[PDB]
């Protein structure tokens, strides 16, 4: 092994002891590796290698499909105690939970390498640099996390020998006897995705999925890093994000939270439609937010790569979003293969008239009554080979925020734009975040979701207190360098049902708006909700559409927001004990303020 990080050699040497691996192998992160274990993965038949001449290094990987289900209820925050996991968040006995996942772990690596991969979260040149190892039975795993976080030699020589790290345990659960054939895609039917925060310990068993995999995704970087952050005087949060710059070449750097499937990939891509303006990004997930000297607030992306939603994505919907694929070096799973080796999903352009689909099934147009790719299906690709990836990408220092952004989708009531009051009224709109979304499992249609912060599933202590934190630290900031805060809702539906807002690149004008706010040059009408702007406080030079639907989607009516009053009420109730005083003087105001 080459490390001298003894805490991590005996770490390695217990887990082995109980999963019982035919070897351990330490990753290096360099491209020979990666190229060995593609090949690896595709004599396995894990992996299929996509005809070069379409994509330079690519693979396509097709998952047991009893694996890509949702695991929420299968997800647990294992505090010592049930109140600091919260109503949010899913508790087991941290003692009952090991039992448990020590039964399962005990000779679960039987016929497998054991993957040692260290990692870095966020640019090696920070200085406090996050660290993480991750072990695992799934090479997969190895090739995707190489891609998604800066795995290998750097980041276990920034571990020196004694640096902390977290410890990132994984298994998929399905031990081989001597004789055994293995599968393509190895799972178990039992699955836990645990975490441990007092430890900084993620612990996941029986799936080789994404999230649940890739510990790095949203175990390190939100659950366990929400933690981390709520202890050090920092936010580990679901945001995007945006560099966008004026004609005038100025750069403001904004922070949107949304939940998935609201746009944040989108907004992120943001083509900007009002002459003169551009768009770069810095990320469309996480998001690590640090006071710096300025006394501003910095964001960094502690991932790597993209782990983007293929279904929808086209020349048209995300350019750039292709052409990074275009580039290669990427891993597409349960996608479709075409007839001459390329991939295809719902959405993609082209009209292929047979395909493989997503099990390895024969797939006919206007026939076959299955998506040919899951729906859900995803690419994982390196960020640097996004054409409009900001140049500080790769920045420890990361980059001043002017602006967060929270939005969902909501057909009435809230408004396109709203400013917040101040910092703590910023807090409430972000903690009262509510979506039209559902899911399996849950059915519940019509339902508006409250996804605070848009971190419902992902918070990794309890949800008041995290209100709390976020209250907290605007407490004690310099005011005048906080980042404004704005609600936003691409959303917003007519009597007919129709947009009032074409929303995708048109929302560069209500950005616009944004900018002209934070240089102290735009108005805005107070109603009981925040400052919004009239129409003629918008920029719709250029645009086509009826001012009338645009004055709709900014109305403020004071009755959509009686009846929504109730809805909050029990939102914040079911937040419960922890619910902080900052969050309930906010809702009274909000009462006030509609009579
Ligand atoms: N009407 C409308 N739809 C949008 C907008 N932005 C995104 N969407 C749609 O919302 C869905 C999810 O968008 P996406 O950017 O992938 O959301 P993400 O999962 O949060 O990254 C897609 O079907 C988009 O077409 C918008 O501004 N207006
Ligand atoms: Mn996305
Ligand atoms: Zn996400």
């Amino acid at each position: 092994a080459p490390t001298n990080h003894q805490g991590l050699l005996s770490w390695v040497e217990e887990v082995a002891e109980l999963t019982q691996p035919d070897r351990v192998v330490f990753t290096d992160g360099s491209e020979e590796e990666f190229q060995r274990l593609c090949d690896q993965l595709v004599e396995a038949g894990t992996f299929i290698r996509l005809n070069p001449e379409k994509h330079k290094n690519s693979y396509l990987a097709l998952s047991d499909p009893s694996d890509v289900a949702r695991v929420e209820s299968r997800t647990y925050i294992c505090s010592a105690k049930e109140i600091d996991a919260g109503p949010t968040n899913n508790w087991m006995d941290p003692g009952e939970m090991r039992s448990i996942m020590k039964d399962l772990y005990r000779g679960c690596m039987r016929g497998r390498t054991m993957y040692v991969v260290p990692f870095c979260m966020g640019p090696l040149g920070a200085e406090d640099p996050k660290l993480g190892v991750e072990i695992t039975d799934s090479e997969y795993v190895v090739v995707s996390m190489r891609t998604m976080t800066r795995m290998g030699k750097a980041a276990l020589e920034k571990m020196g020998d004694d640096g902390f790290f977290v410890k990132a345990l994984h298994s998929v659960g399905a031990p081989l006897e001597p004789g055994q054939k293995d599968v393509a895609w190895p799972c178990s039917e039992t699955k836990y995705i645990t975490h441990f925060p007092e430890t900084r310990e993620i612990w996941s068993y029986g799936s080789g999925y994404g999230g649940n995999a890739l510990l790095g995704k949203k175990c390190y970087s939100l659950r366990i890093a929400s933690a981390m952050a709520h202890d050090e005087g920092w936010l580990a949060e679901h945001m995007l994000i945006l560099k966008l710059i004026s004609p005038e070449n100025k750069a403001y750097y904004f922070a949107a939270a949304f939940p998935s499937a609201c746009g944040k990939t989108n907004l992120a891509m943001l083509q900007p439609t009002i002459p003169g303006w551009r768009a770069e990004t810095l990320g469309d997930d996480i998001a690590w937010m640090r006071f710096g000297k300025d006394g501003r607030l910095y964001a960094v992306n502690p991932e790597f790569g993209f782990f983007g939603v293929a279904p929808g994505t086209n020349w048209k919907s995300n350019p750039n979003a292709m052409r990074t694929i275009a580039a290669g070096n990427t891993v597409f799973t349960n996608v479709a293969l075409t007839d001459d080796g390329d991939v295809w999903w719902e959405g993609l352009e082209g009209d292929p008239q047979h395909l493989i689909d997503w099990k390895g099934n024969d797939w006919y147009f206007r026939e076959t009554e299955t998506n040919a790719a899951h729906p859900n299906s995803r690419y994982c690709t390196p960020m640097s080979q996004c054409p409009i990836l900001a140049p500080e990408w790769d920045d420890p220092q990361g980059v001043p925020i002017s602006g967060i952004l929270f939005g969902g989708r909501r057909k009435t009531t809230v408004p396109l734009v709203t400013e917040a009051r101040d910092w703590q009224h910023g807090v409430f709109i972000g903690a009262t975040l509510g979506s039209e979304q559902t899911a399996a499992a849950e059915g519940k249609v019509g339902n508006v979701r409250r996804d605070p912060m848009a971190m419902l599933p992902f918070l990794g202590y309890n949800v008041g207190d995290y209100f709390q934190h976020w209250i907290n630290l605007g407490k004690h900031a310099d005011e005048s360098k906080l980042p404004k805060v704005f609600f936003v809702n691409w959303f917003r539906r007519g009597d007919d049902g129709r947009f009032l807002w074409p929303g995708f690149g048109e929302n560069s004008r209500v950005l616009k708006w944004i900018v002209d706010r934070i240089e102290h040059k735009a108005g805005g009408a107070t109603t009981p909700i925040g400052t919004v702007p009239a129409v003629e406080d918008l920029d719709l030079d250029g645009l086509d559409v009826d001012a009338a639907d645009v004055a709709a989607a900014l109305a403020v009516d004071a009755d959509e927001w009686r009846q929504e009053l109730p809805l909050i009420e029990e939102w914040l109730q079911f937040v419960g004990e922890k619910l902080p005083t900052g969050v309930k003087d906010e809702f009274d105001a909000l009462k006030e303020r509609l009579g």
